[PDB]
């Protein structure tokens, strides 16, 4: 299944310098594509990925020298631009065979730099970057896609200290004085494109991503975000956050004045106290549904996998959850039933504890929330399965040993069971039975070892995470802000390109042709007092 | 009286021991006590109201009491059937249950995180920042 | 709003010595201080603190052979004690430039044992780190207010080992025997000083401070 395999693939993988160009000398083609199932991207575990090209083979293979003599032979020239049938260029196979190492970071960024200057030199007049692939994909966006971080890093901060060519650069150095000089940061293609964006991309990346959460660490992404946030966002956010809050208020103040009369719904007396029952109750039902509706909203448009349903999106599922039991609340109050109630409180109770969705905002309070999401997703489950099967376990013993009375039952045994784990156990709690010391023995070794379980419980999660929680909760956070902001810039589009993202600059003033450019750019000041 | 009876923990510097367990303490009661108090306050408050909303009629009907009850569960003195007079035993057993263990993954979360990001520090630093106390 | 800034400076900037020999070989004025905007304190997020003073431009910014130079020319003697507008010497931008940091801490240290070694010599007669900004702070009082660990450090246990200057170090060796000897540490305004005490400038200073 090799079909598409030519020598000359094979000759240039072998890094001959000589016998590749005694193959090229009679005309060998360049621009053929290796087709066959074992050059595919990852049909079978085996296999290799270069961009089905002989360039990009020589390319990805740590050969330059092949690499200039192919683009500047003069026997055949070398397309540059060419695309393969998955319409990946030597940009895009660049970025696919990074794996996130120091040493083939350094590598693959000193490859894409020098291709890139041949590229710029060969055929000044062809943009390279701009092009896209049958995904759509820029180099830059596939990088951010699939999570290499140092490609990104590298193309984020690119600065090219030769003439002729800065303008391939996106960082730039307004001035320098004394032991202080201001940079410039080229934010095209980044905040908002329309297509794809460098931060929409990371944001809504799925968790697979190997590295989403400290991708924002790059310089100029942390920085364009707090700039975003403390220019509006942080207002946008506290508006919100206070009209979220009347409105609790508004459905606590409303639920708690129900009515006692039974078989509901309730005529409303003229009376000043009825007439704001009856608008709260109202207020929180419209509320509840446009929670529904833009949980739907959200739902459609992104559509999660259904394997990362919780781990991504943990807020709006439970914003969605709460909006349910809403509806649910009312459409049993209108079928003249009191379970109205039980759905409503349930509402309730969810809508209060979800307040801490806007915890996000603070750093500490934020990093909290964050750790109670973390534990709730990847320990609750696995540390409640063996509490319950003890607690289950113990309870089904001891109701089997009592003969008759108030606590035969299964439940009532469970609770007064579980009342060990609170601390309100009795050890006394019945005396209808026999064989007292069997009882004593069944209690005792249920409390030693639920203790014993809660004792490894903090050991195991204190051990393996006291040091990650240092900096990874941070982080997390900050992602989780990222993705706010892009949700409120998103959503509050009625304010037109309200607080762009920088100012108008004029960086260089001339590309290689005659005509002015501008990349909006975004200035960022540092100091260093050493290595001038 | 109260404040002036724990107000003796001043004196402590000029302890070495004693002096860092108090600027432990100050440290504590500033920048950890609302950020950690203000999550278990909404979830007391909401949870309080749900059962509250969901009580006819009788002695617990009241916010307040029901509140004391529900916090009654953080220093292990909780009831779990401290009322009879509701409907949906269910409900209020879940209600409960519910907001007992997420106290408790509250609090395990609460020592994990100020234990993790300052087992380091309290090595030097408080002792510094007593010192700096003396000086003053 | 560069308004004051002289090609001088803009000389000195560019660490050109002859081109700055060149410049005040015709006579260039050294005393012009720079009002302008761009190197006031924190007026705006850009900027940079030199003192105002080209003598300190170049001492702030890794030139010694151009200070020396400065001070010790024959056409327009540099003046050591010169104040700027807001009262502040050589010393106290050097106070300012530190950032707490190794390298930046032994450089500054390292010119500010240059520049007061040179001041010495020229003009032995005046007391140069008594004097005081509009503010009153001394050099080492602003050092201690704005936290600066490592000039603190040095100035606290400054040690000269060179003829006709033993007087300017804060510690002595009583003597020296066997493996152990006594220090001696001077405590000039440091404990109680009526105006402002090393002590209590550091006790007294809000949390903001750095360390
Ligand atoms: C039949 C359903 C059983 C649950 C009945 C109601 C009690 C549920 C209490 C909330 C359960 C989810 C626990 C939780 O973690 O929510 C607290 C929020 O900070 C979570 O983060 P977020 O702000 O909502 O995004
Ligand atoms: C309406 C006011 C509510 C408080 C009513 C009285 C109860 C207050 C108890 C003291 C609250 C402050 C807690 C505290 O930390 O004080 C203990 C001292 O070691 C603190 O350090 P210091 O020696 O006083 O300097």
């Amino acid at each position: 299944y090799y079909k598409g395999q030519t020598a000359l693939h094979i000759a240039i993988e072998r890094r001959n310098m000589t016998l590749v160009t005694l193959l090229v000398e009679n005309g060998a083609d360049v621009q053929a594509a290796a087709n066959g199932d074992f050059f595919k991207k990852t049909k079978g575990r085996p296999g290799f990925y270069f961009g089905e090209l002989p360039l990009s083979l020589a390319a990805c293979t740590n050969q330059l020298a092949i690499v200039k003599f192919l683009l500047q032979n003069s026997w055949q020239p070398a397309d540059i631009s060419a695309r393969d049938s998955v319409g990946n260029t030597v940009l895009h196979a660049l970025v696919e065979v990074a794996d996130n190492t120091v040493d083939n970071t350094k590598f693959v960024t000193s490859m894409y730099n020098e291709i890139l200057i041949l590229g710029a030199k060969l055929h000044p007049t062809l943009k390279l970057e701009e092009i896209t692939n049958r995904k759509g994909l820029t180099p830059l966006a596939l990088a951010a896609s699939s999570g290499k971080i140092g490609v990104l890093a590298y193309i984020l901060q690119r600065e090219i200290h030769e003439p002729e060519c800065r303008h391939l650069s996106r960082k730039f150095t307004e001035w320098a004085y004394g032991p202080v000089h201001s940079s410039l940061y080229d934010l095209s293609c980044i905040d908002t494109c329309e297509k794809n964006s460098v931060l929409e991309v990371i944001a809504y990346s799925s968790s697979e991503t190997p590295n989403r959460h400290d991708m924002l660490l790059v310089e100029p992404l942390n920085r364009l975000l707090q700039d975003k946030w403390d220019r509006f966002v942080k207002r946008i956010f506290y508006f919100n956050f206070f009209v979220y809050c009347l409105y609790m208020i508004i459905f606590t103040a409303a639920a708690y004045y129900r009515p006692v009369e039974g078989l509901p719904p309730y005529k409303l007396k003229n009376t000043v106290g009825d007439y704001f029952r009856v608008t709260g109750e109202i207020l929180s039902v419209s509320g509840g549904v446009y929670f529904f509706f833009r949980g739907i909203q959200y739902f459609l448009q992104r559509r999660p996998s259904l394997k990362s349903l919780f781990v991504d999106s943990y807020s709006e599922i439970l914003f969605f959850v709460q909006s349910l039991f809403m509806l649910v609340s009312v459409v049993l109050y209108f079928s003249q039933r009191k379970e109205y109630v039980a759905s409503m409180v349930f509402s309730l109770a969810m809508g209060w504890t979800n307040m801490l969705y806007y915890t996000r905002g603070f750093q500490q309070m934020g990093i909290y929330a964050v750790m109670i999401e973390k534990m709730i997703l990847r320990d609750l489950c696995r540390f409640m399965f063996v509490y319950l099967v003890f607690l289950f376990g113990f309870s089904t013993a001891v109701v089997t040993l009592i003969e008759d009375g108030k606590y035969n039952s299964l439940y009532s045994t469970c609770l007064e069971l579980f009342k060990f784990t609170i601390g309100m156990g009795d050890l006394e709690f019945t005396e209808n039975y026999d064989f007292k010391a069997v009882f004593i023995i069944l209690l005792l070794a249920y409390v030693i070892l639920t203790y014993i379980l809660l004792l490894n419980m903090l050991i195991a999660l204190m051990g393996e995470t006291v040091n990650k929680i240092a900096q990874e909760s941070k982080n997390i956070w900050k992602l989780q802000r990222a993705i706010t902001i892009l949700d409120t810039e998103k959503s509050f589009l009625k304010c037109m390109r309200k607080a762009f993202r920088s100012g108008k600059l004029l960086q260089v003033g001339f590309t290689p042709d005659g005509k002015d450019d501008y990349r909006w750019c975004f200035r960022v000041d540092e100091v260093n007092w050493t290595t001038w």
